[PDB]
Formats: C-alpha cells, structure tokens, sequence
C-alpha cells in the first residue's frame, strides 16, 4: 500500500528515499528546475512503463523503444504508470476527437441499432425502394465506420481530404453518400459529430424515442451521456467531435487525454500528471478538481504535478522539493498534509500558503500615453469582427474563458503582421483586414519556451553574447600576446583552437550493430573541446574550459572587476538562472530554462523604447516565487520604455497588469467577443465578467 | 472487485456473460475448441492490452500496432493484462537468459562494487600497475556491460560472435580483455554466467566476503538470491545465465518470463497464461503451484488456461465453458469451486474428476516381435555417449525431467537420420554414430502442431483427399455429362470453374492510405469461390458450396451412401473433428485442428506395416476426454501394424504405454543418461527414477 523509493539519483536529486501513499491524491511541488519532475517522470513513470513494455511481445518491446533505467536502488510497490502531458503529435489524418474520445464507436452502433434508413436518390423512407429501383444491403455499424472499405468515401479512401484540399465527393463527410442517408432525429452522423460537445449532449438528453427504441438502446445512450458528461466537466465543452486530433494544443490533447482515461475505468493504474490546471480558466477549477477525484475514486493512485492553490487544499498528501533549484535542490524539504506544511517553517510552499511572503497589489498604475494599436476586421476562427484597441508603453494581459479565440487573435495575426510589417517575414497572417499604428514600433520578439539551438555549439553564455567579452579578455592576457593568438583562438567554431577529433563538440558518435548511436566524450580532449596548446593559457589561475564550467553564481563573483561581463552576468543572476552553468548544452536546457535565457538576452538589449514582447502563457510549470519574479522582470521590461502583452490565465499576474483585454463571454461559436477592457479596477466592476468578478474577489 | 463481462460474442462465444473474482485464483477450463482460450485471449487480454497502448504515445501506439476490438457489449473492473504463452521469437542476439532474467544487471553492481582489479599483462594485482605500466580507469557498472562501448568487445562490437562464427578475440566472452580481469571469488563474470543456475545459487550462497565487503554488498546479494531462487522453483535449474534467448524453447521461455514477472514485483496487474504446466515434469508442479501462489499473493489476478487436475484443486475458482466444441461450445456450463464442479452432474471436468470417466490400465501389453533399433554413439548436446534399442511394432514413450535430453535426443537426430535414410531430406542430423535396423522400416511421418498450410486454397476435404472423390462424384452426375463437365471443374485451383474475380480464393485484397491490407469478401461470388455456371450443378439438392460449407457431423449422413467417402469422414470424425466444417481455410485452424487433420490423413491411409510416427507433446492444451480420444487414437495406430514413439510427461498416456524409456537422473549437464527400460510394471520397480515412483503411485 506504499511506493518505496530508494537510492534516487537521477539528474540532480541528492540520494533522496520518499514513501509515497498508494491510492490516493498525491501533488508534487517545488522550485523551477529543483527535480520534481525528474524524480517523477524520470524515475516513477520510466519504471512502470519499462516493468509493463518488456513483459511485452519483442517485436512491440523494441518498436517503442529501450527507455532508459533510472539510477535507483530499488522501487516497491509498482504498477503500470500512464503519463499525461502537453507532448500531442500531429500523427496521422485518421484520428478524430471523436474516435480518440472512444465516442464515435458508439454513435455507429446506436445508428446501426435505430437509425432510421433512407434513399439518397429520391429522398423518401425504405430493404430497397421501388422509386428508385436500388436495392440496398443490411445495416451494420461497420457501414457507419470511416477505416472499413465499406464505409469510406472512395474518392478520398476515407480520409475527408485529398493530398491538402477538400474530397469534391463527400465534402468532408468521410463517408459514402449511401451510409449518410440514416438519419436520427432529423440528423445524419456528420451533422451530429459537427455539433459541439454541449450542444450534442443536450440534442441526446431530449432526443425523443419510441418505447422499442428507448428498449433495445439504453446501455449505449447511457455511455454516450456518461462520455458527454465527463467532456464537459473536463472543459472542453465547446469542441466538435469532428475536429482533427493534430490541430489540437497542447492543453486541449492533454484534458482530452484525461478525459478518455476517465471515460476508460481502468483499475489499479498510476496516472502522472503534469499541470493539469493550465490553460484552463478559474473557473473551471472545480470542475478540473472534482474529476481528478473521481478518476481518483476508480482505485488508482495520482501523482499531479501542479502549484495550484486550489490544487493543495484538495489534496492528500504533498510532498516538496528544494530548497532551491539545481545544485541547491533535489532533498525533500517538507512532507505532510497541507496544515503540515503550512506550519513548517522551512517550506518554501508553506511560506507563500501561510501568507507570509505574497505579490503586493501596486497602489499606482501607469496610463496609456495616446499610443494605441487598432486591429480592423478579425474574423480568423470564431472572431466575431471586433475591433481592438492595444495601448503602448504599459503592461498589458489577455484574459478570457478556455476557446475564446485569444490566443488565436494574438498569435496568428498580430504577432504575424508585425513580424511581416518589420522583420519582413514570409508567413500568411490570418483573416484581417489592416493594423494602424505600426509606425509606432520598430521591432517585434516573441518569447516562448521553444529550444534555443539544436547543437551543442550553443551554450547561454553565446546567446547572451557574453562570449565574445570572455574571449576578449582571454586574448587580451599576457601569454596570448606573447604567443600571437586571436580573439578567434578560444572558439569551438573555428579550427585553430578547438579540438580537431571532436570538431570542437566534445562528443563523438559510435554506431552499434543493432543499436542506435550512442554519444561519449571525446577521449583525445576528454570532453574539454579544446586542445592543449589553447588549455595552457590562464587567466587568475582558470582556463577557457574552467570558466565554462562554472556557473553564473560564481561567475558573478569571478566576474565582479569587468564591468561589462559583470552586467550580463548579473542579468543572467536576475532571471533566476544563477545555478546554471554557462558551458551548459543547449540541447539539454528545458522550457523554463530556455525562456529565462531569451528573458536574459532581451534584458541585456539596449532598448531603443519601441519594442513590442508577446508571451503566451509565461508561468507554464513555475512556483509562486518563480511568478513574483518574473512578474519584477515583466514591470522592468515595461519600466525600460517598451510594450509587453501576455496572455495569462493566472490571477496574480493579472492583478498587477496595468491593461486588461477580456474576450469572451464564452467559448467557442458563443465568444469572441469583447466584454470588458480597461485597468483591474474598471473590469472588476463589470457583472457580466468571470474575470472581474474574480478580480473583485481578489482585491 | 469483480470483473464484469456482458455480451461475449466473440467466435462461437453464445452471447454469455460471467463475473470473475478479483485478486484471486482462477482457472478456465473446457474442451478442445470449446471457446475459453477465446474468451480469454481474445477478450479479457485484448481489451487490457488496448486500453492501456491507447493512452501511451503515439508512435510508440501504432509502432506496436492496432488490437482488433472484441465483440463484447461492456467489460467492467479491468486492469492491465500480461500474457505468458509459448510465443517466443529469435528477436536479437543481444538479449540472453540473465539480460531476460535482470540478474545481468546486478552481477555488474556487485562486480562494480566488491569486484577484484587485476592486471591482464603481467597477471598481478593492482589505478596501475608499476610492472607492465599500464594505467586503468575508475571501475564502473557500465564496464562490465556489453550494450556499451566501454565494455563491448571491439572485435564483435559485444555480440559474441560474428556474422555464424565465434569470435576470435572474446571466443564470445561478449567483453573487452580488461574487463573480464576483475574476478570475484576467483571467477571473472563470463565464467559466473557460464555456470548453472543452481550451481551459481550454491557458490553465491557459500561466497566468502569481509566485514566491509558484506557491509557495502548486502542488498545485491540479497536479489541476487530471490531471482535465483525464484528460477529454481520454477523449474529451470539447469539453465546457464549466457545462454541465448532464441535458443530456448517455448515452454522454457514460458517459465523464464513467469520467474521475471515474480521477481519484477509489480502490482496491480492481470496475468493470463497458457498452460504453464505444459513440458513439465510431475515432480515439479508443486513448485510451479507454489510460484503462482506466490505471484498472485503481490496483488495480481491470475487466470490460468489448465486441464491438469492438480492446477485444479489448488486454484480458487473455476469456470467451465462446453458442453461440446465449435458449435456446441461456447457456453458456461458449470461454476464455482472444485467441490461444486465435482458435485455438478452436467460439468465435463466434474464427470473425470469425481471419477465417474477414467482411463482403465490396460490388462494385457504387447511384446516386441525380435525387432529393434538402435541408436550408438548418441552425443549431441548433453547425452553421455549412450546407446537406447527402441522396439518396433509396439507403443513406446519417451520419459525423464526436463533439460534430460530426449527432445533432442529423439527429433534432432532420430528423425532427422530416418529422413535422410528414406525420404531422402537434406538436413545435417545430430551428432550420433550410426542407427541399426533402418531396413525394417519403409518411410518416418512427423505429427506436431504446425499449420497445414499457408494459404486459403488448402482445406481439411482437400488434405484428407476426401476432396477428389466429391469432384468425381459430382462430375458423375446426369447434369455435369448432360453439359460435358470434367471432374477438374469444381476445383478451386485450374480456371474454368472457380471464380475469376478473386481466382478462387473467395476474397480481395483492399490498400488504404494509411492502413494495412483488408481482406473482404469477393463481391462478384459472394464468396463461394464458384461462378454461377458451375453452381447451378446440384446433387442431391445441395451444390459444391452447399457441400463445402457443411460440417463433418452433416457429412456423416450425407454421405451414407458412398462408402469411400463415408470413411475417411468417419475418421475425421473419429479424430474429434466432427464440429469442424470442410471448407474452412486452413490460416484458420488453430494446432489441436491441424494435429487431428493430420492424424485423420495417417488413419485414412493405408499401412503397409512400415511406418515410424513421432510426436513430441501430443497432449499440448487436451482436456481428459481429449486425452482419452487421443491414446485411443495412438493405440488404434499401434494396432494397424505401425509403430508409435511420443515423448510425454502426462501420466495417463504413460500408464498406457507398451514400452517406456527413462532419461534423467536430472536435466543438463546431470542427465543424459538411461536410468529406466521396459514395461511400465518393471520401470516402476526402479527406486532411482522419479517416473518409476509415481507409476508405481498411479497404480
Ligand atoms: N485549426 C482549427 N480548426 C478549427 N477550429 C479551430 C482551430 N484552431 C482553433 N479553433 C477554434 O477557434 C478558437 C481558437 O481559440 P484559441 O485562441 O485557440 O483558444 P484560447 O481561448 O486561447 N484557449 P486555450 O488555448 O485553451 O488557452 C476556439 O474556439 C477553437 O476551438
Ligand atoms: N542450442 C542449445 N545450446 C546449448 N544447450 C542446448 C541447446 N538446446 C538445448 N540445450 C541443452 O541440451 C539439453 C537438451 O534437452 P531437451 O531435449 O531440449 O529437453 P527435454 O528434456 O525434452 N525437456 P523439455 O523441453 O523441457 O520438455 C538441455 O540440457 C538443454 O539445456
Ligand atoms: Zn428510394
Ligand atoms: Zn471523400
Ligand atoms: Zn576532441
Ligand atoms: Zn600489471
Ligand atoms: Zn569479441
Ligand atoms: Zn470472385
């Protein structure tokens, strides 16, 4: 009835041991980058998953992969562990929301049970019609079915689109004319699928049957309100089943994941969650907390990783990591129930939960200085032809329920006309008619939590240009002189310096008979991608290869005589990176990491005053502490005379904004629209707004 | 707590539905074809499998393909499903017994950790050595495994062998020349792995360690006992830790994959297996009862597909599927715990377990008629040089313990020599000198369980060649010599008579986009394989379709008349084939069907007195009454002038054997040898063989 971890060692934990409480709603919490996610993901979920996939047939054991065996001692207490999480793939045109949800199965089975036959020649009732003179076969489910040669649309083999543009034949239909002919209730099932989730629920909640017909289906009607109901109570009340999976984010595959896993009733399955509340408004909270619980309920244990609020005081157990991130973490500070932990006085949770550390509400707001941004005509996706007016020189945030069209409308035609209009891109904006006052702006950089390279010739200190100081000052010593080197010399991308078996990587590749590429150190440089001659050379006593190594902490030290080195490095230090190392390989930073260096390079920019940020969704998997300070670095960035426009859904960051855009006042074909816009102050006054009255319960 | 299935229809299921207990001991039972390895495999392990591939990734999820949804209305209470079957395949080379095992992983900890350096030069002990001056690296687990290129041989890149010849330079020591320099115990790990697996169970268990070595090395050890002990009970004793995972048979992978599923501890999962009993001698099914206990005791529910009577009273809960087989099958006759079945008065399993059906000991045995033959020089694999006279005329069978050598013994060199001598076969046999006495026999016919063939042409009429006949006769007819048919017009195979759509084989081939081949019945025949031409030719009211699709029970009174006909289908039915159908596709017949099709061919035959039959396991998944059927079958045969040699652990079957051959005294390297010769009366007069005693037991 316990998960015994012992001798956990992966990444940065510190040879931690954790009894975790089996069956039962469990949440893992902790700085940025303190382990958590490692000491779960990587350990818990690795190990279920490897004990489950080798037991396996071979040929499927090996067409997933060899997962990687944690460095643990040992783990008691194991069960086959499912992962959820913002990692969807486009995959193929053949998964539908419908068929992912396991709805559309049965759909066909109540249309081949009741459907009502008709001719699709002369449009009266039939199994053949004398009319038409057309004799047709028995009604099967596998008819209705889009994968089965019986059913597909032969023009398009069933796929709804030629490769893309629409199939002529069944105009997306997916299916034959023939099977498109059954109809219940004055709908087909493409008509039905069409519908939104809310929508088809209530058409099948007052769908009006026959005693037979409410007699020979009951069980399927029961399943697809049962599906329906649990769709909603995830969130995604205004999603069509006919939708492709691929156009899905991240956030919506992740909820429909959990959805069908609770649609599923699988016994006896450890689920592994990462933020299951982002992207997701306030108030569907509840909803959210409410079907983790029944999930919960099925006799499954849960392992979430959130640093909600709400998602605390819900809870059962919470473990916490820390007490910082990087070297300083990966220990288990605190353990214990929510009291418990609010009453231990080294939690780094528990000081924010208690009340002791909080985000001040600014007493003083700036304003709007006549510097306004018009958007004309936005009618991309469900956008209802609004008008919108951004100000500049302010801090402003997006809000508004899930599907509202936010991040559509800023993503996909504000950041794409201003990138056009001033990077000169080649990239279609969306359906838009003009944007006036452009020439206020002089360039446009959008900040997300995309990789900062794919190389290992890519490192923060080289993206934060504090290289060229380093190497700089490392030609400028007396041995360089004395021995003609170049400011070029101490370069892993230029031969002369760099370490010719390796090519200045540090890494070589090997090729197994029957294996995949394995990566080790080059033994000639032994990882240090430098050759001797170029190590020689010393400045206070460390080598090019020493300052790599060591991190921004220190650097910040080392680094305290030259002062422009020492900008940077303090620039780095604020973005809450002081624990990384600035020889780090790109490839290995995560989202949060990699965001903090793009933080960093745009700080460390002499801002000229006419810069414009977007930032869709910033604090994804960041503590309370992380969101205070990057809510100092956000009013500094504003402070420094540029415009910053985030779309948030936390209430924090949205209660310090200076703008506040609501669209609304649902989601789907019911929002985009615009409900309410001013300071904080002004929208919470709004009745008619979640977000204001939110808002006014905050302040 | 419960496992709730409604609406079964898969195959010859008749819509039943069952309650199984959870987290216990259970045992389906029923004939041959009577529908229980259906309802489980193809249910219970089908839906467990999917519900748990779906919600994993995407690639990983198609890579391990799509599992066909079961015909089952709705399935409640479920959990993750293993299925153990004897289903192994070569997969690659780079996996072996302890690799399978995850006792690989932890010998390299233990010589990692408590390993002694030594020197491969100079031979001394040692990170260098002042006499050869060589320098060696920090020791670490990842030197002493061969998926790595720290450890691999460079020669083979770590696979023992190249491509087959050993290596020259590891001679398949699958590591480099230092690595195997560490020795514990004054053995290296090639030669720890080379020893048995008990013998390696003895030398850890008597290993010398000190006070810091058995301080720092406790828990290893302790593993490293519970997985070998845990192989010990099962029964594979005389297993080495390097041999190849291709090399074993089925049923050693079996019981390799059940001790890794004990020793892996996971929980909360539902295991289903295929007769683990099977190639298992008596003496050891205690141990193999007690391994199960012990599996299900970690929180497992175990359904196990057994017709041993043992299995029987040591589950806790019994399902029994019948009354018949095919048709006749496929429904819950009786329920509940072995009392309750042995008090059922309609429950097959009940009748043999009360003992109202029981196989009677033949009162009087055959005697050798002066011949024999001999086998000199026996020694491939481990037999000891031994010399066996096998009577002729007689039925004899061959016992001993498992790893003893008689599987080997007999099929890689008995039967391969015999095929040579007269089918004249290009196949290299064992290693053996010559065999005396092949004159007196004419031709050897090998009975296993393999498919009678590949394609949808070849049929049990057409095998049997009952098919020929039924051509003449309905060429025969007034109508086919009124329209001048020939005999070859109702074949499937020459054109003219079949159908040119799909040439016969009665289906089509259809290519999606992006799925695999469906195969779909012809439209132009509707899948009777015949034009209308050819089946407007009725005989008796019934044309070749009519013919093909009915059963051998049908045929029987059908066929009245015609006496060539009515007896080979009176030996198909008297094989236990009379609820299969003539015209089913032989891609379809599972072993057991093959088996009997292949029996009912060598029956309808006629003998000439000379002729050799082997079969190795006949009784694989046979209930009582099968069994029964079968040594009727087998003794029948014996009686027709041939000659009978089986090699079978049953009991039943061995009571009734003319002649039996004993091997042992004990499996690998501690068999080999002759312990028993003779009559069963006089084999259980031995006091040092185990078969001997429970003869003498029985009766
Ligand atoms: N490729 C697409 N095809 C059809 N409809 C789409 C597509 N992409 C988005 N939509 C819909 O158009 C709207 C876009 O809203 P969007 O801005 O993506 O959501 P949001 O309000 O920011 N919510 P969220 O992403 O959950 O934080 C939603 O109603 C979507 O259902
Ligand atoms: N390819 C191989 N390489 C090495 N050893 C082998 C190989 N095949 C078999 N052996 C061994 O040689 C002997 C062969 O015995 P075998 O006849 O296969 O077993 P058996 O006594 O019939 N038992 P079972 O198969 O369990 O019913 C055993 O000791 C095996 O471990
Ligand atoms: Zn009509
Ligand atoms: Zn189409
Ligand atoms: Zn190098
Ligand atoms: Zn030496
Ligand atoms: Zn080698
Ligand atoms: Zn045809």
């Amino acid at each position: 009835d316990y998960i015994v971890v012992k001798g956990a060692r992966e990444h940065n934990l510190k040879n931690i041991d954790v009894k975790i409480p089996r069956d039962k709603f469990v949440v893992i919490t902790g700085l940025s980058g303190s382990g958590k996610s490692s000491l779960a993901f990587d350990t818990i979920y690795a190990e279920g998953q490897r004990r489950y996939v080798e037991s396996l047939s071979s040929y499927a054991r090996q067409f997933l992969g060899q997962m990687e065996k944690p460095d643990v001692d040992y783990i008691d207490g194991l069960s086959p562990a499912i992962a959820i999480d913002q990692k969807t793939t486009s995959r193929n045109p053949r998964s539908t929301v419908g068929t992912v949800t396991e709805i559309y199965d049965y759909l066909r089975l109540l249309f081949a049970r009741i459907g009502t036959p008709h001719c699709y020649l002369c449009g009266r009732e039939i199994f053949a019609c004398t009319e038409c003179n057309v004799s047709m076969e028995e009604i099967t489910p596998r008819m209705f079915s889009f994968n089965n040669p019986y059913g597909a649309c032969p023009e398009c083999t069933g796929l709804g689109s030629l490769m893309n543009i629409p199939c002529p034949v069944c105009k997306g239909a997916r299916l034959k004319k023939e099977s498109l002919a059954v109809t219940i209730g004055g709908k087909n099932i493409y008509e039905v699928c069409c519908l939104s989730i809310g929508e088809a629920k209530e058409f099948f909640a007052n769908l009006n049957l026959t005693e037979r017909q409410q007699l020979i289906a009951r069980q399927i009607l029961k399943e697809i309100n049962a599906r329906l109901g649990f769709l909603v109570d995830v969130g995604l009340d205004y999603l069509t089943l006919a939708r492709a999976a691929g156009t899905l984010s991240g956030g919506e595959a992740q909820r429909i994941r959990l959805a069908t896993q609770i649609g599923s009733g699988l016994m006896g399955v450890i689920y592994i969650l990462d933020e299951p509340s982002i992207g997701l408004h306030q108030r569907d909270n509840d909803r959210l907390l409410r079907s983790l619980k029944k999930l919960r309920d099925l006799g499954n244990t849960l392992l979430v990783v959130e640093h909600d609020e709400d998602t605390m005081y819900a809870s059962d157990y919470i473990i916490d990591l820390g007490p910082g991130a990087g070297s300083h973490g990966g220990q288990i500070v605190a353990e214990g129930t929510v009291e418990e932990i609010k009453q231990n006085p080294n939690s780094v949770t528990g000081e924010y939960l208690s009340g002791r550390k909080k985000i001040e509400v600014p007493k003083e707001r700036r304003k709007p200085n006549g510097k306004w941004l018009e958007i004309i005509g936005a009618r991309e996706n469900n956008l209802k032809n609004i008008n919108v007016r951004i100000p500049l020189g302010v801090f402003t945030c997006i809000t508004g329920v899930s599907g509202s069209g936010k991040s559509s409308l800023i993503n996909e035609i504000l950041y794409k006309r201003l990138a056009a209009e001033l990077n000169r891109a080649s990239v279609k904006p969306g359906e838009h008619d003009l944007i006036k006052g452009i020439e206020y702006l002089d360039k446009v950089i959008d900040i997300d939590q995309s990789p900062i390279g794919r190389t290992p010739r890519s490192n923060p200190a080289t993206y934060t240009g504090v290289f060229d100081f380093i190497r700089e000052i490392f030609a400028n010593t007396t041995e360089a002189k004395t021995r003609g080197y170049k400011a070029g010399r101490f370069s892993f991308n230029v031969k002369g310096g760099r370490c010719e078996a390796c090519a200045g990587d540090g890494i070589n590749k090997i090729e197994m008979h029957f294996l995949p590429d394995i990566y080790v150190p080059c033994e000639v440089c032994k990882g240090k991608r430098y050759n001797r001659e170029t190590l020689e050379v010393r400045y206070k006593g460390k080598n090019i290869a020493e300052v790599l190594d060591m991190t921004v902490e220190e650097a910040l030290e080392f680094f305290k005589n030259i002062p422009r080195i020492h900008k940077k490095i303090e620039t780095l230090y604020d973005v809450g990176l002081g624990y990384i190392k600035l020889g780090q390989s790109s490839t290995t930073l995560s989202g949060g990491e990699a965001q903090r260096v793009k933080l960093a390079t745009e700080l460390s920019r002499k801002s000229t005053g006419k810069t414009m940020y977007i930032l869709d969704e910033p604090t994804t998997g960041l503590h309370m502490a992380d969101v205070h300070r990057l809510v100092g670095i956000l009013h500094r960035l504003v402070e420094a005379g540029n415009s910053v426009v985030v779309i948030e859904h936390n209430l924090d960051v949205i209660k310090t904004a200076d703008y506040i855009i609501d669209l609304g006042p649902e989601g789907g074909s019911g929002g985009g629209l615009v409900v309410a816009e001013g300071t904080p102050e002004e929208v919470a006054k709004v009745e008619n707004s979640y977000t204001g009255q939110f808002l006014k319960k905050v302040l």
